[PDB]
């Protein structure tokens, strides 16, 4: 039964990183990047906390286990993981592992503990129960400042980017490292084998780091994208609507885009820090060299690409990929280009632990790929499959297949669907869907597509063949 | 033996604006009606949005029973229709015999009255495959951009709020529909079976669109405008700040268009009152009006500035919530009831004309009682009602009103703040009493009558209903 550690961060996208070309220098992960499984063509399974996590650690989709949004938030009828839904932490338990959880779970209140945990530290650890939706008043009436033209201290705007007073040893960051030392502290002293999740907040928004990662990289030296700042032609009406308050960006400056982006960056450097720190206390406990580690982003962030931010329902690559390493020390490193996805982390750790059967797994074991390559899956389909069902109270009911050249997204509460060809326009800038010219790849895509709702049981199959009746 | 019934269904059609009610609009044809039939001056919507409000309308049940729990076919919403699993009054009335003839959009899915054997004779969704995409409100919303930009439409108009249209009432969809009527009652007056006649109005359904003299009759000078008038919401549910169709963005609107949003809407009121003048002296023509069991019924209200709202949304204000309704038996003399009643009650009144067969729950009562025997008919009863807005058009709130005489409490268990108004204090609604601790007694006494009414309907969000009122449970 091996030691099993997961570095789980929260909005993280994945090409920041130095080990991906991206402007970030992130020694530490990029150190473990390379001595583990590089999966560079991860996808999660929705660009939002709840549904993504309850993917992650059921192995199953929202609409077998109810999480298809977050939860306590305005306006989400969702309130908690059911506790019929065991998740790994219940199963490891179930066969003799120490599980032990740091930070936010994001599926209820004491849930960790709930299914058998050390919930050690974390806002949700001694929160009551069906607790009434967070509703953001006070985000409403800051965003209508910025709006009035007024800003925040030293010109800042404090729903994007802060400079936070202190240093990293006064962070939310630090606590989490300080948590997550004493966990491989004690697991040192334990004959048990030991599971253990450390739940970051950095990098959410907005971007909050105290000096100097608030000012490590100049905003004038930011590398803007090609689809930042553009105005979204032919895109369905869900990416126009101000979901939550801060996505009203009518505001926004270049300055303070370039600030999102640099204090984002600022960020990311600070979680290479708090990754070093943890690695460097498994190495003085005699844990590294056996110990079996994930580090994921739950979903990726926007930055202005098509002039948004943060999140909301649709499926653009800047959120829909996440950052995913697997490190397992019996294996030589590879990098993976084939996709895989969110619902493939917990048979990952069904097959590493062992754990009981506790239902369908939608996803797959990645131990193939990780022993043998890319040449695991030779012949089979390279696709992805991402749902966007709920945004915080608002159904979309969105499904996106992905393969390495094309996207289609359907958008079932619109009449407006999305094609994106990525090996042409990867910046997803131009919405193929009504070009006859793309007429065969949109049919062999809604195949697809229907294929996948089919192997997983999702309900909306009936709907698909209703509005894709053109193509079958 | 079996009664003829026509039902006049208006859209959007506030409970105050009529001249019987002491409303500003001249309506001596529905004036007429409400002097010879029941004047029910206190009936409640079940909720302020049309699907809903008809499939309730419809069915008799509340749509956590028949799915139906959103507008179909409008951006971003699940749903496309009705379950054919439920027949409607529709079915229920052809299988004893009846001809049902439907005119105007049915709002429950493209070809519905059809398939439940109504003759569906004109109508917008009669012809429409079935299955379509959400209509998605593109051009509205660049209409409001343009708006936003300081921008005005043809002759200073904003055509999302009101538009003089060209030409006369006979080119108008309102005109079309009364002939479509004519042909209905002159075709069952040649029948030898009971006819059942739903005519579905577009009207006045906003933008408030009319031609001449409708258009300028109410002069937008004159219009008193109400107390919760252009208000600043204070300490009000966030859903009521969210623009959730493009033309919820009031920001760009003058007095002067609140005004004439206000005139327009007079004029169609009129023009509705020519509307069922025409069909009621059609119905005296053929001999069918002496025996004619009639209903008219607006299937919910409409915001004209109250609350600064316009059209309606996820809220439980009287102007959206109250609805108009005369329901009109020839047996009997005429009454006013002030007693609270639903357009739950509407499938069972019609139950009960019709001896309709049984095909489920009845979540409301006939009315048959209070049209008799006057509001003493319900001696010892609570005065209550209840009002649900489970959704707006894709965006799920689960709202639930309890509203007393005296009292309305709104649950928003999609947000953290609950509204409590005092409506004999203020009827306006514009002070939200929930956290006033002089107001304990009475929020305890309403969230008792809602946790009843849950429980009563079978409602599954009881559950959280218990935990965010634990205080009380
Ligand atoms: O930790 S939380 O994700 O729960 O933090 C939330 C909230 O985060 C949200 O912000 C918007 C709305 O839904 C998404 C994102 O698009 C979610 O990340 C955060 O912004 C707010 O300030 O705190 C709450 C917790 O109270
Ligand atoms: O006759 S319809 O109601 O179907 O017309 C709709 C639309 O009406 C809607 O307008 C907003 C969105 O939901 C409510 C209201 O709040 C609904 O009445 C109408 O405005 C538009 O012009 O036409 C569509 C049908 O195509
Ligand atoms: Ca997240
Ligand atoms: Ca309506």
């Amino acid at each position: 039964k091996p030691n099993v550690l997961i570095l789980l961060f929260d909005d993280m996208r994945f090409d920041t990183f130095s080990y991906r070309n991206g402007p970030v220098s992130t020694p530490n992960i990029d150190a473990l990047a390379n001595e583990g499984t590089r999966f560079d063509q991860a996808m999660t399974s929705t660009g939002l906390s709840s549904p993504s996590r309850a993917a992650m650690f059921t192995g199953r989709w929202g609409h077998k286990t109810g999480l298809d949004d977050n939860v306590g938030l305005y306006h989400s009828r969702l309130s908690e993981l059911s506790l019929s839904e065991g998740s790994v932490i219940k199963r490891a338990t179930s066969i003799g592992y120490d599980v032990s959880y740091v930070g936010k779970w994001h599926l209820g209140a004491q849930g960790p503990a709930l299914r058998g945990a050390n919930f050690m530290w974390g806002h949700d650890k001694d929160e009551e129960r069906n607790g009434r939706p967070f509703t953001p008043y006070q985000t409403q009436k800051n965003v209508a400042r910025m709006n009035a033209g007024e800003r925040d201290k030293n010109g800042e705007k404090h729903d994007y980017y802060k400079t936070l007073p202190g240093t990293y040893a006064d962070t939310v960051t630090a606590k989490e490292v300080n948590e997550g030392k004493l966990m491989l502290q004690n697991a040192a002293k334990s004959d048990k084998p030991f599971f253990g999740i450390v739940s970051f907040e950095q990098p959410h928004p907005p971007y909050r780091v105290p000096e100097p990662y608030a000012s490590m990289y100049d905003y004038k030296d930011i590398k803007l994208p090609k689809n930042f700042g553009i105005k979204r032609k032919h895109k369905p009406m869900a990416q126009d609507d101000i979901w939550w308050p801060w996505h009203d960006v009518s505001h926004m400056s270049e300055t303070d885009w370039r600030k999102a982006h640099s204090f984002y960056y600022g960020a990311i450097a600070m979680i290479d820090h708090a990754v070093g720190e943890l690695i460097n206390t498994a190495k003085e406990e005699g844990l590294y060299d056996d110990l079996h580690i994930i580090l994921v982003g739950d979903q990726g962030s926007m930055l202005g690409e098509h002039n948004l931010y943060d999140k909301g329902p649709y499926a653009y690559d800047e959120l829909m990929r996440m950052p995913l390493i697997i490190r397992d020390p019996s294996l030589e490193p590879k990098i993976i280009n084939r996709q895989v996805s969110m619902l493939d982390i917990a048979p990952t750790l069904r097959q590493w632990m062992t754990l009981p059967l506790d239902g369908d797994e939608d996803g797959r074991s990645l131990l193939p790929l990780m022993k043998q390559g890319d040449s695991a899956d030779a012949g089979k389909d390279d696709i992805s499959l991402y749902a966007y069902e709920w945004y915080n109270g608002g159904w979309f009911g969105i499904r996106a297949i992905r393969t390495p050249e094309m996207k289609f997204v359907w958008n079932p509460g619109d009449s407006r669907d999305e094609l994106y060809d990525l090996k042409n326009d990867p910046y997803e800038i131009t919405n193929q869907i009504d070009n006859p010219k793309y007429k065969k790849q949109l049919t062999d895509l809604v195949h697809k597509m229907a294929g996948e709702l089919n192997r997983i049981d999702d309900p909306s199959l009936t709907k698909f063949n209703h509005h894709m009746k053109a193509f079958l």
